[PDB]
C-alpha cells in the first residue's frame, strides 16, 4: 500500500507490494491466489444491508475476516462495518442484523415525518458499550505503560453509559438484552432521555476541547492496544464515509482522522437518508445525510485495490449471478473458435466470408487478474423499508452469501506448468508477488525464459508500430522454440502457452496483429497455397478458458 | 486522572488516583514525597524559551524527564515541548535552543513588517524528522501487525522530506547540519522553495481527506507505537495551545484530538506573536496566533495538578527567588512566635496591649500540599527579541535552572515519627497515597490514632458552630492524651504535634477556637488567675518550620 503522499516525490521508487500469491500445490501444481485481503468495504444502499448478513457468513467460513485491518462503510454498510470494527462476533452480529426492531428505531421524535435521528444512534452506542465492556475485561491484570491512561477512560466512559441506564432502569449484558429493548416503546422512550442527557461536547476552563463522553472512532485505538497481542486482530480500524449536504460532496471519518468522533454519531449520520431521517449537525454546525445518497465509496488508503474487497448491493436483479456470468462467456468463447475453425475453406482456399474481430472478443481477460467487487441483488428490498417479509429477508441473506462464495472463488487459478502462471501473470506483476519456498526454484528458472519471451512479445509490437513486419513469423517461432525446447512443455502445454502470448501480443498491439495475419492469410489464399498465419490464427481464436484450463485435449474438444 | 466525562454522572465514585508517596528512610523514617511527575507544561511568554534549557537541565539530572507521558505548551514553550516530545536529547535539545540563527528564522516572505512564518515552520519540519528518522532506525526487524502500515506511512513521509531537501541541495543527519542551515541565508531560502512545494492538504478523487504529507501529531503515537517497550518512553504525548483569533479564545490541538495536525504547523501557529508574525490560518479558514498572548495554558486533561509541573517565565524579575521567599516567612513566623511569648506577661498577667490574629499568618501550610508551580524571571529577554545578550541568556538559563530545582527540593519532607506525617498529610489524601512497604504496618497503625483525633478535632469544630464550647478543652485534652499513651510520642514530638492539631482545628474552624482561646485567656486574667488557654495559645503562635522540622529541641530555640 501507498500513500497519495508519496506521489507528491519528483522521482517515486516504487515499494514492494503484494498482489499475488504463487504457491506449490501437494499435487505438485502451481497456484496463482489472491493475497490475504486486507481490507472490507461495504457500500451504501438503504436498508439492503441486511444482505450484509450473509456475505460476514460468507467471510466467516472462509476465515477472510480475521485478517482485516480495515473495514470502511456508508449507510446500512456503515453499521455492520462498526459492529464488525467493534470486534463483535457472527453469531450475535447475525443476531443483531436480522432482530432489531429497525421499525421502531425510527422515531418519530422527529419533524416532517422523519426520524430525528437519537435513538437509531442511541441503540448504537448501547450496543457498542455492550461489545467494547467485554472486551475491556478481556485484558491482563499488569496494564502497565500508558495504556493505564487508556483504560481509565474505556472504564469511565462505559461508567458513564451504566448510571445513565441503570438509573433507566436499563440494563443490558447481551445482544439480546439491546434486541429485547427495542420490541418495548416505552423503554425505547427511557433510552432516550437517558442517552440524550449526555452532552455532544465538552469543552473546559478556558476553552479547550475535551474528551468525548461517548465511545469514539479513538477508543477503537485504545483498546485495540489494550488488549493481548493474539487478540488484537479483533478490533477493526473503521471509517465511516456520509454525505456533507452543506459543502455537498461526501466526508470521510476515522479513527487516524477523527478519532475524537462518535461511534453512534457518525454511523447514524451515515444512515440519515433523507426519506427517512432528518438531516445531522456537526460541531461546525455544517449538515450531514447518508453516505451513499451522493457518490460511491472511496478506497481505503493504504490498501492496494487487490487487499480489498468491495461489496456493493443494489435494488431489484440488476445484477447477474457471476457463474451464470462465467459460463455465458465461456460458452461464447468457445463459439467463436468454432466459427474460426469451420471457416477455413473460405479463409484459406475458397468461399464468401469475412472475418470478424478479436475484438468480439476483447472482453477476454489475457492476463490474471483479481476482480475483487462483490455485487449483490437486494430483490424488492429498497432504501425506504417497512417490509421484513420472511422470504425477501432470506432470499437477499443468501443472495449475499452466495455472491461472496462466487468472487472469493474467482480468485485461485491453478496452472500446470510454472512458465504458464509467470505468463499469465506477467514479467510485471511477478515482482510484486509472494513467492513461496517450495515455488522460488522452478519460478526463477521460468521467469528467465518468460522474460526471454516477453523481450521477444515486446520486439514483434515495437517493429509492428514501425511498420515493420518483416520478422512478426520469426519472432513468433522463436517464442514456440523458446517454449518447446527452453521450457519443455508437453505439445498441449506449449499450444496453450503460445495461443496465450500469441493473444498477449495481439493485446499489446492492439489488434495490429491480427490485422496483420488476416492479412498475410488473405493473400495466401489469393495465391492458392497455405500459410503459416493460418496456425497462429487458429490459436489467437483459441477459447481463453481453455488456454487456462488443465483439460489435457486440445481446443476443438474443450466442452464445459 | 480523572476525565471532565466521569463528572457527568449524578453519583460519582472516586477512583483511586496518587497524590503522594510515603517512604521509610533506611535512617527509618519516614518521607512525604510528590507523586512521580506525568505531565509537563510549558506556558507562553514568547521568545523567553531560552531559559527553558535550564529548566530542562534541572529535569535531566533529575531525572524527571524519563517518567513523562504528557508535554504541553504554548509559543515557546512549545517549540520547546515538541522537541522533548519527538524524543530528542538533551545533548542536542540545548544545542539546538542556543544556536538557532532565530533573528534569520523571521523571514522576510512577510507583509507589513512581519515574518510569514513558512521559514520557523520550515525549520521545525527539518528537526522533526530528523529526530524522528534516527528513532524510525531504531525499530527492530519484525515489524509485525498494523504495525506493518504505520512504519510505511513513516518510511513514506521522511522519504518525502529528504527527496524535496536532496533536490535543494540540502543535507541534515544531525543538529548541527541544521544549527549550520540557519546561518547561510541562500540555504535558508532553498530550504523554502524545497519544502512550501509540498501541500497544505490531500483530497482524494471524491474529495476525501488524505493523510497529510507533512510529520502529523499523530505520527508522533504511530512512532510511540513502533519502538520496543523499554524505548517507548522517548516519544512523549504532545499538546500545543494556540489562540484562535478569529473565534476569539484558544484552541488546543494534540496527538488524541488533532492527530492528522502537522506538528511544525502547530508549534509555528503557537508562536506566531502578532508583533513578529502575519497570523496564521488553518484549513477552516480561520485566523491563528500565539497561544499565549490571549489567556493562560489549560491543564492536561487526564492528571492531577499533583502530577504535573507547571513552568510559566515572564520578563523582568517580578518573581521573587523561592528560597528566599522560605526563609522570609520562616523568620515571619518565628518573630511572631517571639511576639505571643514575649507578651505573656501582658496577656496573662497585666499590661495594656491586644492581641493580633493568625490571621497574620493565615498564609500558614497546616496540611501536607505540593507546589508544581515554577516560575521564572526572564531578566530583560521580552516577548520581542534581538538581543542574544551572552549575558542575559546564561542569566536566563541558569536562572530557570535554579528554579526548577528549588521547587523540586520542596517536595520531599521527612517525619521522626508516622503519626506526625499521617497527621501532616490528612486522613482525607491518605487515601490517594501510594504507601510503601516497609511503611504500611507503622503507617495503618498510626492512621488509627489518626482517625480517633481527627473524629476529635472535627467535634470540636462542629460543637462550636453550634455555639458550644463547653468541652472544647476536654477534646483537646484527649487529643493530647492520644498522643502521648496512644501513640507514644518523645515530650518534643507530642508538642510539635499538638501543635499542628491545635492548628489544624483553628483552620477548619475559622479562627473560631483562636478567638475563643483568647478570650478565656482574658477571662482569666482579669480573675487574677491562671489558664488552660495560654499553653494552647502558645502552641497555636508556635512556628510551623519548627513544628514540621525534625530540629529535637522546643519552639524557643528553634532558630534558622
Amino acid at each position: 500500500g501507498s500513500m497519495k503522499l508519496a506521489e507528491i516525490m519528483t522521482k517515486s521508487r516504487k515499494l514492494k507490494r503484494n498482489l499475488l500469491e504463487i504457491s506449490k500445490t501437494e499435487a505438485g501444481q502451481y497456484s496463482v491466489s489472491a493475497p490475504e485481503h486486507k481490507g472490507l468495504v461495504l457500500s451504501g444502499g438503504g436498508a439492503k444491508g441486511i444482505s450484509y448478513l450473509g456475505m460476514i457468513q460468507a467471510l466467516q467460513e472462509r476465515g477472510k475476516i480475521k485478517n482485516l485491518t480495515h473495514v470502511s462503510g456508508a449507510s446500512a454498510g456503515a453499521m455492520t462495518a462498526s459492529i464488525l470494527a467493534v470486534g463483535m462476533d457472527i453469531k450475535d452480529i447475525k443476531k443483531l442484523i436480522e432482530g432489531l426492531d429497525i421499525t421502531k428505531l425510527l422515531d418519530n421524535s422527529g419533524v416532517g415525518f422523519r426520524a430525528r435521528g437519537d435513538r437509531f444512534r442511541n441503540i448504537l452506542d448501547v450496543i457498542y458499550m455492550m461489545q467494547m465492556k467485554k472486551h475491556l475485561e478481556s485484558v491482563q491484570q499488569p496494564i502497565p505503560p500508558e495504556q493505564q491512561m487508556n483504560y481509565g477512560i474505556l472504564k469511565q466512559k462505559i461508567a458513564l453509559y451504566e448510571d445513565k441506564l441503570s438509573r433507566a432502569g436499563i440494563v443490558i449484558n447481551n445482544v439480546d438484552d439491546i434486541i429485547n429493548l427495542t420490541k418495548s416503546v416505552k423503554d425505547l422512550e427511557k433510552l432516550d432521555k437517558a442517552l440524550n442527557s449526555i452532552p455532544t461536547e465538552l469543552k473546559g476552563a478556558k476553552g479547550e476541547q475535551l474528551e468525548n463522553p461517548r465511545l469514539t472512532l479513538g477508543d477503537l485505538g485504545r483498546l485495540r492496544e489494550l488488549l493481548p497481542e493474539e487478540n488484537k486482530h479483533l478490533i477493526k480500524n473503521l471509517s465511516v464515509v456520509v454525505t456533507n449536504q452543506t459543502k455537498h460532496e461526501l466526508e470521510r471519518y476515522s479513527e487516524d482522522t477523527t478519532p475524537q468522533q462518535s461511534i453512534a454519531q457518525v454511523v447514524q449520520w451515515s444512515g440519515a437518508h433523507p426519506v427517512l431521517f432528518v438531516p445531522g449537525r456537526n460541531a461546525k454546525g455544517e449538515y450531514i445525510a447518508d453516505g451513499g445518497i451522493l457518490d460511491n465509496m472511496p478506497e481505503i488508503e493504504g490498501l492496494d485495490r487487490e487487499e480489498v474487497l468491495c461489496v456493493k448491493a443494489e435494488a431489484g436483479t440488476a445484477f447477474e449471478d457471476r457463474v451464470n456470468k462465467a459460463k455465458q462467456s465461456a460458452m461464447e468463447a468457445i463459439s467463436w473458435f468454432k466459427a474460426r475453425m469451420d471457416s477455413l475453406v473460405e479463409a484459406t482456399i475458397g468461399g464468401k466470408w469475412l472475418h470478424a474481430t478479436s475484438s468480439v472478443l476483447n472482453r477476454e481477460k489475457v492476463y490474471y487478474n483479481i476482480d475483487n467487487m462483490i455485487y449483490i441483488n437486494t430483490g424488492e428490498v429498497t432504501t425506504t423499508n417497512t417490509s421484513p417479509t420472511p422470504e425477501q429477508r432470506a432470499r437477499a441473506v443468501k443472495n449475499g452469501y452466495d455472491q461472496t462464495m462466487q468472487l472469493l472463488d474467482s480468485h485461485k487459478q491453478t496452472f500446470d506448468h510454472p512458465l504458464m502462471a509467470i505468463l499469465y501473470i506477467g514479467h510485471d506483476k511477478l515482482k510484486d508477488a509472494l513467492i513461496d519456498e517450495k515455488s522460488e526454484k522452478e519460478i526463477f528458472e521460468a521467469s528467465a525464459h518468460a522474460q526471454a519471451i516477453l523481450h521477444l512479445q515486446e520486439q514483434i509490437v515495437k517493429e509492428m508500430n514501425d511498420g515493420d513486419y518483416s520478422s512478426v513469423q520469426n519472432y513468433l517461432d522463436q517464442i514456440e522454440d523458446i517454449l518447446t525446447v527452453d521450457a519443455k512443455m508437453d505439445d498441449i502445454q506449449k499450444e496453450k502457452a503460445f495461443a496465450l502470448c500469441i493473444k498477449q501480443v495481439n493485446f499489446l498491439s492492439e489488434g495490429k496483429l491480427e490485422t496483420y495475419l488476416n492479412k498475410v492469410e488473405a493473400e495466401a489464399k489469393a495465391a492458392a497455397e497455405p500459410s503459416w498465419a493460418t496456425k497462429i490464427l487458429n490459436l489467437l481464436w483459441a477459447p481463453i478458458e481453455w488456454v487456462v484450463s488443465l483439460f489435457k485435449g486440445p481446443a476443438q474438444d474443450f466442452k464445459v
